[PDB]
RNA sequence: CUCUCU
RNA sequence: CUCUCU
């Protein structure tokens, strides 16, 4: 009789597949934010421009999980994204600063996101995608008729809004669709006005 | 000059 | 149509 696959037991593996995006409308970046709010890559390897796939590495097998739990068939710029546990474990980083440029993207040292393992407080904002937002790291630098813009750019439908005066880092907010939250997260998280002052963008535990 | 719930 | 294109 014919031989076995031995590697068939690999699971656990905290990469990703990550497939049927679209390369031509989603960056390092958009990934970034998404799959580094709920699990945190490590790295993400792109093929080339039209083998339409990725190869993700996360910080751990469960966040990898929960990244796939709210990824798999998501609705972003044209195409339902298609992710499965993968068969893999770590990507080869190319050279010192050629084709890690958008390819394999090196974020081992992120320049402003990280997670550990469970029960830490880094995991406190995790929401799934939602209607209503909670918005941080806001800056004095802004207000509510500038927040209104940013929100609105997404088209659009800002249904509420309200500042923190408790603890002035902060706002809630809502859309008029989970699309537009989704997308709002998507475009704002990490929208830069200085080297510390930028957006940052979670889904809300409650309500205005 | 760092993280996120009213 | 589901994975290391340096």
């Amino acid at each position: 009789g014919r031989i076995a696959i031995p590697g068939l037991a690999g699971a656990g593996n905290s990469v990703l597949l990550v497939s049927n995006l679209n390369p031509e409308r989603v960056t390092p970046q958009s990934l970034f934010i998404l799959f580094g709010v709920y699990g945190d890559v490590q790295r993400v390897k792109i093929l080339f421009n039209k083998k339409e796939n990725a190869l993700v590495q996360m910080a751990d097998g469960n966040q990898a999980q929960l990244a796939m739990s709210h990824l798999n068939g998501h609705k972003l710029h044209g195409k339902p994204i298609r992710i499965t546990l993968s068969k893999h474990q770590n990507v080869q980083l190319p050279r010192e600063g050629q084709e890690d440029q958008g390819l394999t993207k090196d974020y081992g040292n992120s320049p402003l996101h990280r997670f550990k393992k469970p029960g830490s407080k880094n995991f406190q904002n995790i929401f799934p995608p939602s209607a209503t937002l909670h918005l941080s790291n806001i800056p004095p630098s802004v207000s509510e008729e500038d927040l209104k813009v940013l929100f609105s750019s997404n088209g659009g439908v800002v249904k509420g809004f309200k500042f923190f005066q408790k603890d002035r880092k902060m706002a809630l907010i809502q859309m008029g669709s989970v699309e537009e939250a989704v997308q709002a997260l998507i475009d704002l998280h990490n929208h830069d006005l200085g080297e510390n002052h930028h957006l940052r963008v979670s889904f809300s535990k409650s309500t205005i």
